[PDB]
């Protein structure tokens, strides 16, 4: 049977994503000096304020004012006309910082985590969330290179796709609806914005085979959007966890990723579960798969591993599990080495999705032996 | 045929849940005085600080000192020895409140989806993994408050792994495979005594005996020592336990936290409606297990689309169930608000022990279906 | 015989004065609704932040978003280019407000001293050094607001050194020795043009020509460049300009700031009373220059002691002046409050340009004395 | 003619003095690593919170959480029963920190400053403020060594003395009134507290010749005082400037001292003016004297220097000025060298008065040539 599915993505200037990106900029600053830094950094953004709160164990000396302001400048908030300015906003810091066989390190917390993959795209991700992210990334590219200099940092996209099912797999047929709202400078009209959104953004990102006569476009649906970001709005780290992962597809364990080092299995085991799911699909063992893992605080080994193939394998779920246990060691002290999780690359994961890119180690499938 | 599935839950004193409870206490304070209040309240808790941020349109005048402090008191943080004290903590108010529109005084949102889920494996009509996880935290609070284990403090986390088998799409719990409990405690009690009380007075008082066996794995105080807890040990924020609030990893989640958001946030009121629909189908005997997917389109009050996925557990087709749902439910967000009585101040009770599964809310009372 | 004496003053946009003005705006908001409000409001201003802290007992419901933002708007900080903007700054409210006593609803402090001072060297009855310093800041604000020098920003500081001679204890200003002016400015204007306008349109519009000569020293924009100012460049707090608020180093100060404190704080209302007494003696022709010292004892409403020090500028003994003061003034703090109308919301006007010397307040209106 | 004079002092646990002491602990932490650090650190204390705000130019890496908490522990707040606890209070940091002939350095700000001295005590200070400070210091000594273990950190004293005048000098005759309020543990009665205040504090500090039959004692005048410090109270740096100096005597320029390095003439020139006043009095050039100096931002030399002797010299005020100008160079870049103002000794100045101690360089008179 057929169904519609909708995923959302948000640009770097959305207040929740500002916080994710600042959190990871703080993490990256620690890791550049101290690869073994432990970081749990939560960020809050509201009118005129960034606040940092959390715990850090690190030998680094980090200038938080500079790291935060620079990230805000990088996002593109440099003037009160845009709603926020890195030069004059309030930065408050409440980070409590202590000084300090690695394969046996215990999980930093308990929790459950999922990975997912699907053969419907080359990236091995759901089409809805690939397209939603790609529309926001293209907005930011065109903003930053001056192709559309009226663009500002805050944006939200929603993409509805009509699917068919094929023996537990999902086959995207057409884009049903695209919604784009993007922040903009006072000096452009809506007719021009709408035309640019359709021609320079949607047509540059969405394969033409999914767009047809009945595709519904809602471009700047709420009209003008001059002020954005944290102004009259409050955001927090870890409030876009569905957007950061599979856009509604598969499942989620509840843990946020941004501002967390590798011992926080919320992030490292979700990355490893994605790596497992992608490896199974690119291995041709199934067409779509969900992987669950779980941990207890202070315990190095997973408490559970489970594999659900949606009926898209010739192997049983039990046989896939046995294969997974022969090819992967999901201790955090081992995941760190296989996925290089002490490298300061996290600020790049904080927008446009943690999954479906090529450059990240969890997106390179492992050759399986079975 | 068998598989494992794990869910977690956290106690009232976990720092993220403190924040959910405070944000909903704020919402209830506003609704008490102004049933049309619009609220989007975020809370941050860290060593000695409660910060309230967000936007409110309301006629209410709320005393945040009182609302925040009583909530913290009720949770049980009343001394520096416990890491946090309602008498001495810093309450910072950064909320932006405006009066409702002058001219309306004198006279349906995002393109998005919501999921509801229900399963006949428990009477709560919820996954056993998460029902048990919630009940373990609730039992710790009960024994802490009636003084049976006076060494307990408010911060707790639990995790339950169940071994299941499948039967024509339904899931049948066989036994509890693994239980984790970590709970904050006073300085005097010993690990042995804690691990013994958690097994004998908590777990065995909550988990049906038929699910426990000699191979069940217990990880009780697995870190070894948990004196530092609450916001002292970890920063809390509103809306960071969204899976604990819902189905424990089962079903699906389309995104959005609930607490500190009024009934006009559709990702809060339509999620409750989709639960209501899923629970009504299962209690109506129409299927054993169901995922209800409700899509809304920018503007249109009527849902864009509804899909019902019964996993094979129904004698009727997915198109027949969809027809039943349409004949019995009106899922326009304004109709939902009236049918589920969502203008009333009951939200603080939702903010610990899960939004779904308790027999305390209108969305947990099934609708008798005609067909 | 001659000597130098220096005093300073600061503009409305100096970060410490922003805080004094906000704290008094808070007090006035409360008094407007509840004339018995008790207020002790502290303000901190730093890059992008206004923080309100302190204690209030009041029946008022005040909108701090509005009160703080309008005050900042009025000061002139309305864009990030100026370093601070009322539209986008973070207002954090940490004030602790309680209702007045339940049971009194249905039905004189520290051992300390206060000083008043007055001198006949100006009509304001204040030292010339500080009268001139205040007027230079006021003139900058006037020319900034009417657009004569649109390159001016709100943050300014001035300092005036006067050469004096003495005559039987009175002080006689001879000339202005040195003037300092530092004022925040836009990016485009050049130092030469600023230094020329400050001399020609500010100083020469304010200082009587008889005090200026070819040897007068001008330090105008002495740091060279002052684009970064307001709370961006320096943290402000309430009650850090207490000498600018009073006599500019002349007379004496027994300790205490004024702004954000209601009339029941005796170090605020008895300082105004002692000014009133000192000014009344000088305008009554009883002396040319006077320091009035009023001591209060823990509990006793009546002053413990009053000493009058006339520096030799009076035909009457210091004991005769004391007798006159006692026959004409009742310095019990409750009587002071009634006589000077201190329950009214006029405090925000006190918080820039000095509490003493302007003909705008009851304590600056002399009492006609009988003797 | 005779008159009464009253001075106040407050203990380390008074909320305003907590902030002064934290500000100077932050300054001292910078100076221990970077002698040329520029610091303007303001502290705010209220229920459950210390906030730091200001500007720093320094090469130091300072852990602010540790510096603040430790200072709070040092003051003696370790439990919510006392109203405040270093282990669980909120510490928020908003310090903006940049990296960077010294005799020519310009004043860090404009301002006026006074120094004062008087021959009425050996310390060359007014008796009222010497006694007020000494009562608070003795309370803290007895608290910290366990002589009176019921004592807590917050305290306030007021001392009224009856004076005579002698040719512009002031002669203290008797103590008229002593007020002491001190914070205390629940477990002591007021009768015992009052007796200890009189016998172990007042009699150990006030010379017996000033105490007589009519001396009024107000000991714990407002009754019980269990909770103190910042709880239901707000304090700020630089709100006790009269207490920190001459207790009402002489004059004040308005600048606070705590949290400021030597380029902030509010502090360095006030120290130097005190040094000048003390040198004149110990030199026998007068019995009592007030010194004024003033500065402009970015200008190294004083704009004005003035000397008022109260009629207590045989020399004219003009002759004293000429002597001062021959023996002292009041440029901040020179004052720093003469008074050793890069040394991290400032936390010790933050309670019990900056003046009248023996160990500080501004309290050692210079031998004058004239």
């Amino acid at each position: 049977g057929t169904f519609l599915f909708t995923s959302e993505s948000v640009g770097e200037g959305h207040p929740d994503k500002i916080c994710d990106q600042i959190s990871d900029a703080v993490l990256d600053a620690h890791l550049q000096q101290d690869p073994d830094a432990k970081v749990a950094c939560e960020t809050v953004a509201k009118t005129g304020m960034i606040l940092l709160a959390g715990e850090i164990t690190s030998r680094a000396a980090v200038d938080y004012q500079k790291v935060v302001r620079e990230a805000v400048k990088h996002i593109g908030y440099d003037d009160s006309s845009k709603g926020f300015d890195y030069k004059t906003c309030n930065v408050l810091v409440a980070l409590e910082q202590q000084s300090p066989n690695e394969e046996d390190i215990g999980a930093g917390d308990q929790g459950l985590m999922f990975g997912y993959a699907t053969d419907e795209t080359e990236e091995c991700m759901p089409l809805t969330i690939v397209l939603a992210h790609k529309l926001n990334a293209k907005l930011a590219e065109l903003r930053r290179n001056g192709t559309l200099p009226w663009l500002r940092p805050d944006s939200k996209t929603q993409v509805t796709v009509q699917y068919m099912q094929d023996r537990g797999a999902v086959l995207p047929i057409r884009v049903h609806t695209i919604v784009i709202s993007v922040q903009h400078d006072e000096e452009v009209c809506l007719d021009e914005m709408r035309d640019a959104l359709k021609e320079k953004v949607i047509k540059a990102v969405v394969p033409a085979k999914y767009l047809d006569e009945d595709t519904i476009y809602h471009l700047q649906p709420s009209g003008r959007f001059v002020i954005g970001g944290p102004q009259g709005d409050a955001g927090l780290t870890g409030r876009k966890i569905i957007v950061d992962t599979y856009g509604g597809w598969g499942a989620h364990g509840g843990g946020a990723f941004s501002g967390k080092d590798y011992t926080k299995v919320d992030r490292s085991a979700a990355y490893a579960a994605r790596w497992v799911a992608k490896s199974l699909v690119k291995g041709g063992l199934c067409r779509r798969v969900l992987v669950q893992v779980s941990y207890a605080i202070g315990v190095s080994h997973p408490l559970s591993i489970s594999i659900f193939h949606y009926g898209t394998s010739q192997k049983s779920e039990r046989e896939l599990l046995e294969i997974v246990k022969k090819n992967f060691d999901l201790r955090p002290g081992v995941i760190v080495r296989d996925l290089d999780l002490k490298k300061p690359i996290y600020q790049r994961t904080a927008a446009y999705g943690h999954f479906g890119r090529d450059s990240f180690p969890w997106e390179v499938p492992k050759k399986l032996k079975y």
